[PDB]
Formats: structure tokens, sequence, C-alpha cells
């Protein structure tokens, strides 16, 4: 198709998932399959997926579930822990409710246990005690370089008119240094500051993925796209992946930096090579970026 009518986005609207994981929506009614992510009946290892009710689906999804799912103010989002799908495989299945448009669950494949609390008690000390902004923000790029050992760890503050800055970094010998580096508030634009308020940890595996259709886009629910602002798989930006691939940087992961309910800045970390963290370690990361916000506010009051 061509002539006039054929040929800085609503982030959260992206309509695909990074393929790393897979995407069910379940409508609550019935506890069938309503939407999901294109790769999802070969990524789970399951013959059919789209109309299925979720226990007809080979594992324990649903039984994994079940206690989570009537109301409670201390309940989603919440991780479970389950079996799916012929080969059986163990996943990690993170699920919230959007505001419409059913139940969200976000399956990635399980690893073991994380051991790190030896780390952390350290990691802690070191937080609650930093005498200054300079001091923590230096330890906080080198405990999470430790913890998560990405090439580049660096914190990325933003001021009252957005602009970036480059506060803090640590990074592998011999790579280039971004500290210091000021960028203008256009290459993390409003919406995604918003964004990253709610949504606390981003990780992006690998920047040149090719983005997985959401089957059939629209919510069946409402009619419109579906809202993936709480989608830890969410296709990012085009625009975001064409600035790191014009670095050079191939796996990112971010981890929001949030104070007096405004988002102060990030912990950004670049690898060289596609690179993902788990479910547990990404829990980590949270509870140390809640810790770092505390002592943060507590330095500028
Ligand atoms: C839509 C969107 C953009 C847009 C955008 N970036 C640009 O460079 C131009 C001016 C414009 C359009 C092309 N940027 C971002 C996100 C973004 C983040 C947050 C990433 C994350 O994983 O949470 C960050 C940190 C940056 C900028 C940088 N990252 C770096 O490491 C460095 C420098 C060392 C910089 C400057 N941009 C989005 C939203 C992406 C999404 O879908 O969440
Ligand atoms: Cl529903
Ligand atoms: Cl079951």
């Amino acid at each position: 198709v061509a002539g006039h009518a054929s040929g800085c986005e609503e982030i959260h609207l992206a309509g695909s998932i990074q393929p790393h994981g897979a995407l069910l929506v379940v409508s609550e009614h019935d506890h069938r399959v309503i939407q999901a992510s294109a790769n999802a009946a070969e990524f789970l290892n399951l013959g059919s997926v789209l109309g299925v009710p979720l226990a007809e689906i080979d594992g324990d999804l649903l039984i994994k579930i079940l206690p989570h799912l009537d109301p409670t103010a201390e309940g989603m989002p919440v991780a479970v822990r389950c079996r799916i799908g012929n080969p059986s495989t163990e996943y990690c299945g993170l699920m919230h409710r959007p505001p419409e448009g059913g139940l969200i669950i976000e399956l990635e494949r399980a690893g073991p246990s994380i051991d790190l609390s030896g780390t952390l008690a350290p990691a802690l000390e070191r937080i609650r005690t930093a005498g200054s902004l300079r001091a923590l923000c230096d330890d906080t790029v080198l405990l999470f370089q430790q913890c998560t050992g990405y090439d580049r760890v660096m914190v990325y503050r933003f001021d009252e008119q957005g602009h970036g800055l480059v506060f803090s970094e640590c990074h592998v010998p011999g790579l280039e240094s971004y500290f210091g580096n000021r960028y203008p508030s256009s290459t993390v634009p409003q919406m995604a500051r918003q964004l990253y308020v709610r949504q606390r940890v981003r990780v992006l595996v690998d920047v040149t993925y090719q983005p997985v259709p959401l089957e059939p886009r629209l919510s069946p629910l409402t009619g419109r796209d579906l809202d993936m602002s709480g989608c830890f798989l969410r296709s990012m930006s085009p625009c975001h992946l064409q600035f790191l691939k014009d670095m050079g940087v191939r796996a990112t992961l971010a981890v929001s930096l949030v104070v007096g309910g405004k988002l102060w800045g990030l912990v950004v970390c670049h690898h060289y090579l596609p690179r993902f963290i788990r479910f547990e370690l990404r829990a980590i990361c949270k509870r140390l970026a809640e810790r770092i916000a505390t002592r943060i506010t507590a330095l500028e009051s």
C-alpha cells in the first residue's frame, strides 16, 4: 500500500513485549486467557494459550495464583513461582491488575535462590551512615555493580527542569566514562519520568530485540490498547533503543529513586552484552533503592 494515506508516543500502550518472557492477560469471571504475547505458546511449551482456561494449562499456575486473587490491600502486585508446560519448566509469574483489562501475568524462566543477604547487611549500613549525597551515590554505584555485575553503573540525577546529570559512576577498566556529563530533559521525557515513579525497575535484555506483539492487540474487555504501565516485559520506545545503539550499549537495568513522591534520579546500569536479572535480584535492587531514597530524604532535609 502506497499513496498519500500510507507511511519527541504513549509508551505504556506499546502493545508488545520483549522476548525473554511471556505475557498472559486473564479475564477473571471465567479465568480464561483473553490476550497473550505472540510467543506465549512456544515460550511456555503449550499447544495453545489464547482462550484457554487457566485450569486446563499444563502445570500448576492456577493453584499457585489462587491464594492471591481475592481482594486485599497488601496483595498485588505479587510474584508467584509455578511450573508450566510440557516439557514442564519453572517460572516466576508476576501478577498485577491494570485499571481495566483484566489480570496480567508476566512469566520469566525461574533460576536459583540468590543468596545476597551477607552482601546486603553491609550495603544497608553503608547507606544508612553515608554523610553526604556524594558519599551515598558513590557507594550506591559500587554496591549495585557488585550485586548485579553490569559493566557500568551510574546515578543519573534530574534537576527541577528535568535535565539529567551523571552524578556518580563506576565502570569496568578501560571503558568510557560518562561521569559528570549532562543531558537534555528530552532524553528522558516527562511521561517516562512519571511512569518510573510507579514502575520502579526496568530491564532491557538486548537492545536489538524484535518486539513480540500482544494478540489480540486491543483488550477484548475495553476495546482499547492494554495499559502496560505495570508490565516488566513491556517493549521500550524505539527512540530510546536507537539512543542506546548509538552508544553501543547492549543491555540496561534502571532503578528509580523516588524522593518526596518525585523522580529524583535513576540508578542506571549498562552492559556490552545482553543481560537479564531475575525477579529475586530485581527485588533486592528495589529494596536498596528504597533505602537510598530514605537517606537522600534525610540528607536534603
Ligand atoms: C521515549 C523515551 C526516550 C526518548 C528519547 N531519548 C532520546 O535520546 C531522544 C531525545 C528521545 C527520542 C528518541 N528516552 C527514554 C528513556 C531513557 C531512560 C530510562 C531508561 C530505563 O531503562 O528506564 C534513560 C536513563 C535515558 C537516557 C540515558 N540513559 C543513559 O544511560 C544515558 C547516558 C550515559 C542517557 C542520557 N532515556 C524513553 C522511555 C523508554 C521506555 O520505553 O521506558
Ligand atoms: Cl476481568
Ligand atoms: Cl492448577
